[PDB]
């Protein structure tokens, strides 16, 4: 079948898109380039370099399946222009399920995300807990989802909405991996939060995992946790990037979410699928792949 | 103090402003007149013809606290392109909460719907049942919600999101009564669901009431239910609007909420409101007063 992946040529999608073709589906990538690359992109996929913003964007692309992972990195959330925030996640979401409906899409796997939490009182957070965003980026992607889960009840286009808590691993060129990279390579001798992290390797693998198990149901729309049982600290984070770097730099302390870790028994009882690497394995992994990206 | 109401120009805002008036606020209305009509507008109000689906909308105005009650009407929502219902709502509402936030707007009483909850598994349905719309304009309803209640906890723009059941009365040019008198007004002879109504007077009061309470609390959001304790069938309502008219016509039955009533316990023990007219005589009032402004 034909399968469209929006911000295909990103960090996430970019793997998600090698699962895919991996797997033999006809992979249809679909990215404006603003903070994907070319060479992310898989040979075997056909790239479009359209803008989700544009209610247009979809003309002439045709698929049986969309896998929305477009949409402006979450980081520096505080930063960003809410405008941005709103427009590259609510509109641009909105203009993929208008195209779904009235193309005939089947299903719609929604990149959601552990924001739409928010700082939640129940921690692992389950999927019961309700929206309660602290950034205009979590508000969007909470839209997002309601906005899905109404097409999928009012129109048929079913939808699986997959809340990614921290997602590490090649390609990346954002977050706190990242930033502590560039930064030690600016001053390997200074370098200036408890989250849960998963290597790109097992997210894919979930997400996929997920996305057969909702083809085999007939709820129309489901919100399913993805991320690692355990957690790290921002202080490990940076212990662990200046090992695999040999330095041995100094610490300096100088609506973001501070505590962070989402439950995933759903997604395990569901599909067995299981972690293959611990937060702080994900996180070395990711530092020893972005070394030989950046450093 | 000063007060915006958008939407001040169409069947609610245009009464809520005549009470806002009454009780010595400075009003200044805000609407692009596509549904509203200029001789609704009270004469000691300021109005300015804008439209919210612009995000510099409000330009050079300035208030307090803003009534966004802006919107395409709920009716007929099977009939309007669902983009029409993204950016009337969606949109329009996320550049007013822009507006309220970078001009140190300090509260926003934001007109929800009972469509929020689609086809709610309890009713009366109370404030604790989750987000359920079955038509693209509850999702957009459901998403302002989001929005809101996120500017409220991220910039301190404090939040009251009022969820009306049906509200009908003067000046009203949608809706099923105004259908059927228009139908009847076709022909007197022949004329082609269970829902609560309260009469625009009532819930206006309940409005400005909770508003006022909301006021003296310290919550960033709160979201309230406003609607009669009772209901009546389409059936009863056509009967009551034919023997206003004093008319005996035939009855001919040939993503809308089939069974709606709302809990209003929160409502009356926060404010102490109480409805002075059951859902059977809202109907029967607004069928007298719009036989004279139709008729
Ligand atoms: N830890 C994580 O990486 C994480 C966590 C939570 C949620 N997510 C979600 O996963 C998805 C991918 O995130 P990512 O980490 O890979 O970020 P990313 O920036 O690497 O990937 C996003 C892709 O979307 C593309 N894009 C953005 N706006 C677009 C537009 N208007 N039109 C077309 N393409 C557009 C970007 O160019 C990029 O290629 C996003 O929806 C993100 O919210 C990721
Ligand atoms: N039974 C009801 O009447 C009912 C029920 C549930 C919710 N509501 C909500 O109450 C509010 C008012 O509803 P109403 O029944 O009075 O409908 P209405 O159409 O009479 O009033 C809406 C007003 O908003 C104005 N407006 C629309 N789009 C605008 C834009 N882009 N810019 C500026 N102004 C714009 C319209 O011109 C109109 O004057 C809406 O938010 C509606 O969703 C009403």
């Amino acid at each position: 079948m034909r399968i469209v992946v929006t911000g295909g040529a990103g960090f996430i999608g970019s793997h998600l898109v090698d699962k895919l073709v991996e797997l033999g589906y006809e992979v249809v990538v679909v990215d404006n380039l603003s903070s994907g690359r070319r060479e992310f992109v898989n040979p075997s996929a056909e790239l479009h370099v359209r803008d989700l913003k544009d209610y247009s964007w979809g003309a002439g692309i045709k698929g049986d399946v969309v896998f929305h992972f477009a949409a402006n990195p979450e980081v520096r959330l505080s930063t960003t222009e809410p405008i941005v925030h709103f427009n590259e996640n609510v509109v641009a979401t909105f203009n993929v399920l208008e195209w779904a409906r009235q193309t005939g899409v089947r299903t719609v796997v929604f990149a959601s995300s552990s924001t739409v939490y928010g700082d939640a009182d129940v921690i692992p957070t389950p999927e019961e807990e309700p929206y309660k965003p602290i950034s205009v980026y979590g508000a969007a992607k909470a839209a997002g989802e309601v906005m899905c889960a109404t097409y999928a009840r009012l129109f048929g286009v079913r939808c699986l909405a997959v809340r990614y808590a921290n997602v590490v691993g090649p390609r990346l060129r954002h977050g706190v991996i990242y930033d502590f990279i560039m930064k030690l390579r600016r001053n390997p001798n200074v370098l200036e939060q408890r989250k849960s992290y998963l290597y790109v390797r097992d997210a894919v693998e979930a997400t996929l995992a997920a996305w057969k198990k909702f083809e085999e149901m007939d709820a129309p729309f489901l919100a399913l946790n993805v991320g690692n049982v355990d957690a790290v600290r921002v202080l490990d984070i940076a212990q662990i990037v200046a090992e695999v770097l040999g330095l041995r730099p100094e610490i300096r302390l100088v609506g973001d979410v501070k505590y962070m870790t989402l439950a995933v028994t759903k997604l395990m009882k569901l599909t067995g699928w299981r972690p293959t690497m611990t937060s702080a394995e994900a996180v070395k992994k990711t530092a020893e792949d972005l070394a030989k990206e950046l450093w």
